[PDB]
């Protein structure tokens, strides 16, 4: 359980700091949850009040989206200050610039072939089990295999990758329900969290004063995690889950609905 978000409190670091730091969720958080997700465009209430809060330069705002490319960029792009991050960490936008980053591109991909060999490998012990690729991350599903059997592999299997792939490359061995997923290391949002608050340089005098990070499932709490490891001071960082007071998360305050994240943020909006 957490507190409600108080806005006394973040209000008064806000007016103090001079530079700020704001890093939303977008599904759950700035917008309600729908039944049809290509529904879920923002309301121009939304994007008003993000429109304003990034028009202030001492502010970097920044959406954060499993949502591809092309969604972020019709919807969001047309606010230039916006920083964009997509197809989970994948592709980013800073602040100001019109130029999109492909963090696959950039990075060691060499990890995947030795990952699809070693799936290969339980896959031919395991009957029922397959490969599935996705553009970034590889995943063993094994759900069809007896459960016990099944299991008994997979832990065989993610004691190979940790000691031989995960070694070697940055990526992450993930156990989901019924599979093995492994994925490079960009794409966890804890640690997209951390390198907006390393980008700031070493310079801890250049370190931002006020931190907003908002989010609503377990998707977000490694945002939450990351930045009670950053060694900002504990005052002047505000991780808020979009919730229930009883939710268990390791943020340090709650918001109950995305319609009182929006009213937080207008409210430092007409801060003048
Ligand atoms: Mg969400």
């Amino acid at each position: 359980g957490t507190p409600a978000l108080d806005r006394a409190k973040l209000l008064k670091q806000y007016r103090k700091a001079r530079k700020r730091l704001f890093m939303f969720d977008y599904d759950g958080t700035l917008t309600p949850i729908v039944k049809d997700p290509q529904a879920a465009i923002p309301s121009d209430r939304v994007l008003r009040t993000l429109k304003t809060l990034a028009a202030d330069p001492r502010n970097a705002v920044w959406i954060i989206s499993g949502r591809d490319q092309a969604f972020l960029d019709e919807w969001m792009g047309h606010i230039p200050e916006l920083g964009l991050s997509a197809e989970h960490g994948c592709f980013i936008r800073q602040p100001r610039s019109d130029d999109w980053e492909n963090l696959a591109e950039s990075s060691d991909m060499g990890w995947q072939k030795e990952v699809m060999e070693v799936f290969q490998h339980f896959t031919e012990r395991t009957q029922g089990s397959f490969i599935e690729r996705k553009r970034v991350a590889l995943t063993w599903h094994y759900r069809r295999a007896d459960p016990e059997y099944g299991a008994f592999q997979a832990r065989e299997c993610r004691k190979m990758l940790e000691e031989t792939v995960a070694k070697r490359w940055e990526v992450e061995v993930m156990a989901g329900k019924a599979n093995l997923e492994v994925r490079p290391t960009f794409v966890n949002k804890g640690f997209i969290a951390a390198r907006l608050v390393q980008e700031y340089g070493t310079d801890p005098a250049q370190a931002p004063e006020f931190v907003l990070c908002l989010g609503d499932d377990f998707t977000d709490e490694d945002m939450f995690r990351a930045l009670k490891k950053s060694g900002l001071p504990a005052g002047h960082v505000f991780s808020v889950t979009v919730g229930a007071s009883s939710k268990q998360t390791e943020a340090s305050w709650h918001l109950l609905e995305p319609a009182d994240v929006i009213g937080t943020i207008s409210m430092l909006n007409n801060s003048s």
